[PDB]
């Protein structure tokens, strides 16, 4: 017997594990529609133009690789706050916030759950939608809080169960924590309507719950960043002090560089100066300081007028294309002769489609066509190219026929 | 009352907090001898030549920014294992290890403490030397283990208390955890002698303790990487299955890029395949996947024959210079007319000197000369340039006179 003879084999990740499996397939026509990762119309990873140019200035500049403050690059930190909040914003104009650079959305989400475990003295309960992104569970559980659920999706009608959500939300105990997805709900692609949001805001404010916003797709829901931050701002402007996590993994295609941020909306500037210190105390014994590259890239872009403009034209370009892939898919399904209603494909927003396929179908998909998706029926439409939309339509159809 | 009205002001970091304070000083002659960060002889951050060239190949190559497996870049991962272990090594040749890319030394150290909290079923006790690097405490405490201490430094004689260490170590309960610094003990600069190491190995093996090695200075103790890994290898070759954390922050000057790795020495290749899965399950809900840049740089260097050679000439160059700064300092102290014995300055190895200065002296140093060090009397000699060795000697002397 050794030290680790009792450590058993744990399973591959529900999501990430798909990329691993995909990797090993020898089928020349394999498609990885597992993770939410953008591909150009050639079905090739796409590094944004503004990104290529921002990296080049960094180089040109001959910058050091010295340790960053515990909290991250100030410029990035500040530029994020702003991207989330809006320049007009009183919250931002008053400095009543604390933004800390995190290890992308995941890392921010975690710093945040660990902050909460430590200082949220009113409850240990975090409420997640049904369904929610898989990683939300272990992130919160590992940080040490309890998990709960509120109704969200209605698979019978392929949309938001608003009456059920309102009922569940209306009964969450006061001062509990609720996780809401800012826009492009994962894995559903169905977000509450503006009017619906106004209503949720009321009940959240009414029940005095702490709103935890996960903002991983700003600019992917509508192709417009300010429109994507509506709901978030609407909440804060209603007097709800939220906490939020931002990812630059998809909107900037900085996936493996890992750039993100965790923000806390406080009552005052002084309150923020104290939350800040405790966040740093939290981060220090975790990874000490954050990865500089991704943050340097982001910041140069966010803070360089022409990089910001180009960035926005590119975020528009990526959303339009997913749209053109959605369109083409449904169209192909009818063309293959599909008797099914594929309306949700084009109804849904974001990088995926929550297709409704059963596990046997997902299974057949992988094995007969070398098409990889998650077991919940979620496909990354973001990863389809003009060249294989036909192939997918066909397979989806065969296994559905 | 708000959400965070009860969150109090926590203090600035013992180490990192020094850089912050340093930042704000307007004294044109200020020196930051707080953190262990290398400066060239002009007292300027130094980005290694092999680094500048490896970054350039990355660019030239026009590589993607796609998500990395949960465990890191394989090449980096493997190249690390090797750097730690040696190519000859049976442990390495047998594949009885698991190396996971971490967020530098800190992040690896943490993934490791969280793994231990989760799977080390024999104790919750981690033994640290007296003194140890400040961050070791909160890293382990936050991960959830208990902290203990074993005697190490003897301030009366400015060296290792070998008889006291052996006594303390000889009584640590079986299957407990002990943290040992591979080389260039922080903040002491005094490492056990080869013969001393052989002896420690015996008692560790004898008491059946789990050896946790912190390898943040490989190549900084002697200017030779294989010599720096002696002790580590000696242990494993004695049959001790260690766990270790590596940082590329100093030896490669990748500070803010954050490249590191956590390794576990297992009994078999199959045991390693199972520890690996659990490590991934651990990492996933933490930061999901690691920062690619630093790892890409490291790997290209480690795995490119000519980059490895140049890298080694540069690691030699950095160690020699610290040595020349140590020499020059003591020399200057006598020249200023110091009545004190500064022998430890040149006796000590690594990036610092554990000077012995009292807090009032440290305080006067900062305020009258704008020279920043940690309160424990630790100065980063690595940060001295030919141009200010005189200034430091003089100040040290005034405040000591
Ligand atoms: C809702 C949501 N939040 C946070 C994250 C975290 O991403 P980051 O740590 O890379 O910033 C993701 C990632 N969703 C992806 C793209 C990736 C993943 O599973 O990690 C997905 O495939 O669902 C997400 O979908
Ligand atoms: C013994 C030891 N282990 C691990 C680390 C972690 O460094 P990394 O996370 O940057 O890889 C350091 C850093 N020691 C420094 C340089 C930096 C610090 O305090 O974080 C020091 O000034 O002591 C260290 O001294």
């Amino acid at each position: 017997s050794s030290w680790w003879s009792h450590v058993e084999m744990g399973p591959p990740d529900p999501i990430l594990g798909v990329t691993e499996a995909f990797k090993r397939d020898t089928n020349s026509k394999k498609m990885n529609l597992g993770v939410g990762a953008y591909r150009d119309d050639n079905g090739k990873p796409y590094v944004l133009n503004c990104v290529r140019k921002a990296e080049a200035m960094i180089a040109a500049k001959k910058m050091d690789k010295e340790y960053l403050p515990i909290a991250g690059l100030a410029d990035f930190t500040r530029a994020s706050a702003e991207l989330a909040l809006g320049e007009n914003s009183e919250a931002f104009k008053s400095g009543r916030y604390v933004t800390v650079q995190g290890i992308s959305g995941t890392g921010s989400l975690r710093v945040g759950a660990n902050f909460l475990q430590r200082f949220f003295k009113f409850s240990r309960d975090v409420y997640l939608p049904k369904p929610s992104w898989g990683n939300h569970t272990p992130i919160f559980r590992d940080a040490g809080l309890q998990l709960q659920a509120y109704r969200y999706y209605d698979p019978k009608t392929c949309s938001l169960d608003f009456t059920g959500a309102m009922e569940d939300i209306s009964k969450i105990p006061e001062k509990s924590i609720i996780l809401l997805h800012a826009c492009a709900h994962n894995p559903t692609g169905v977000d509450p309507r503006q009017e619906q949001w106004k209503e949720l805001a009321s009940v959240v404010k009414k029940r005095n719950l702490l709103a935890y916003f996960d903002m991983a797709y700003q600019g992917f829901a509508s192709g417009d960043i300010n429109r994507d931050a509506w709901a978030l701002r609407h909440f804060i402007e209603q007097g709800i002090d939220v906490v939020l996590s931002q990812s630059y993994a998809k909107n900037m295609g900085l996936y493996g560089e890992r750039a993100g941020a965790f923000t806390v909306i406080c009552r005052d500037a002084e309150e923020a100066k104290r939350v800040e210190s405790q966040l740093k105390i939290l981060i220090r014994p975790m990874y000490s300081n954050p990865p500089m590259n991704g943050a340097r890239i982001a910041s140069l872009i966010l803070n360089t007028p022409e990089l910001r403009k180009e960035w926005l034209v590119e975020v528009k370009g990526m959303a339009d294309r997913i749209i053109s892939m959605r369109t083409q898919l449904v169209s192909n399904l009818k063309k293959e002769g599909s008797s099914h209603n594929w309306q949700h494909i084009t109804d849904q927003i974001g990088m995926f489609c929550f297709t409704g396929l059963k596990p046997e179908q997902v299974e057949r998909l992988t094995k007969e066509f070398s098409i990889y998706m998650t077991k919940d029926g979620r496909i990354s439409v973001a990863g389809v190219a003009s060249s294989n939309v036909g192939y997918l339509a066909h397979a989806i159809h065969q296994v559905t026929k």
